């Protein structure tokens, strides 16, 4: 399946779809345990991280915030 990571082509053979929990832990995300989520353009809950699903030609984002307030 192709979809965009942070802005960039990506591809992942072997599955046609996956869940949140399960794209962290493949790619493994630096800091999965503070990292935030978004998906087409959504920022997510890590609370439905195993009941959102990623599939084909959606885009994901992974960023990190950090600061006083």
């Amino acid at each position: 399946m192709n979809l965009t990571v942070n802005g960039k082509p990506s591809t992942v053979d072997g599955a046609e779809s996956l869940n949140v929990t399960e794209l962290l832990s493949a790619l493994k995300v630096a800091q999965a345990e503070y990292v935030t989520v978004e998906l087409n353009g959504e920022v997510l809950e890590r609370e439905a991280f195993d009941a959102t699903t990623v599939k084909d030609g959606d885009a994901v984002e992974f960023l990190y915030f950090m600061g006083g307030g």
